[PDB]
């Protein structure tokens, strides 16, 4: 819904014990390729895009799963892990499309689905928070850090997710929320209301 | 509807009806509760403006296609709104009366999809600020939002890189995604956001 018709052109289909996604960056002056250590079958995968497919091994730190791969010819765009702790906007770069979502402290959140997990997680800047790990369902999102860390789907609330949001308050209406949000408000953020809407 | 547009129209919204129905927003402007819409929507330069539990006849102070009248019984939401800075670009909000719309200010354009009913409609930055209100489109996202001196951006062309850089995301492909007859497509990718919003428009 929010979702691109298409993924971006780094963005890849990563197979080993079921099948997920992954991207391509340049980090520390090699080409690098990020996914979910839970996809892969032992630290392996079978890595495909566009004029790409290869296996490829990982190293692994929780959910978190890094791989050199330095035959890709296609872009690789520079990428460096974010700052600990940071918050804000972020894309989930999915192999059915980029989705937008929201990195805040101890949470994320992201209208997900089966198939995203190794999606990687990138800042508006185009650091890199993570890859996604799983949902609730409702919006309520696990992603690891390179470090392993991750967060929960613990419950947040209506309130703080809306201060990631532009756009004047208006009525939520009939739109359902997600069981995990604290509903401490009848009023939202356009832009958060048009997201929460098109789930 | 539009586009990417929220149910419910943003609290401090109104219907205004005069030789047409269009729509218009309360702030609080210079301490004073005023409310904007466009010219063209009056009757001479007179209007109903409504919203739930207030229903006024208002006349309004018009240049060019910008009109501003005082409501001081208004009761509701009024968000204090200066204007903002000439030349200034970013991301924007329409306030119309069927939902908050978003869209972009730039260099001599606007960029927001748009439809009958939407003439009047505040916009105004993410910060608040006020740009001017709605006056037109091309249907195709191609806008006209007039300033409170009256000046405006007529529908220009621009080139798809340009309207780009208001936008956030990875750059990905369009895919099926019809842009607009007055873009000049002069890219086949594009940041994640906006081919989000252009694939959003109906045929």
């Amino acid at each position: 819904a929010f979702r691109t018709q298409k993924p971006s052109l780094n963005t890849v289909n990563v197979v080993g014990s079921s099948m997920g996604s992954g991207g391509v960056f340049t980090i520390d002056g090699k080409i690098k390729c990020v996914t979910a250590a839970h996809v892969l079958t032992g630290n392996s995968a079978r890595v495909s895009g566009v004029g790409f497919n290869q296996m490829l091994d990982f190293d692994v730190k929780g959910d978190f799963a890094i791989a050199d791969c330095p035959n890709w010819q296609g872009v690789a765009p520079k990428a460096q892990f974010c700052e600990d702790g940071w918050t804000g906007r972020a894309y989930w770069l999915t192999s059915s499309g980029v989705e937008p979502g929201v990195i805040g402290n101890g949470f994320a959140f992201c209208f997900t689905a089966c198939g995203d997990s190794g999606s990687p997680v990138i800042t508006e800047a185009g650091e890199l928070v993570g890859v996604h790990t799983g949902s609730n369902k409702q919006g309520g999102g696990i992603v690891t850090r390179p470090s392993g860390q991750f967060c929960n789907v613990k419950p947040i609330k209506l309130s703080e997710l809306s201060e990631f949001f532009a756009g004047p308050k208006v009525p939520l209406g009939d739109v359902k929320i997600g069981s995990h949000i604290i509903k401490d408000t009848c009023e939202v953020p356009s832009d958060l209301c048009a997201l929460l809407a098109a789930k």
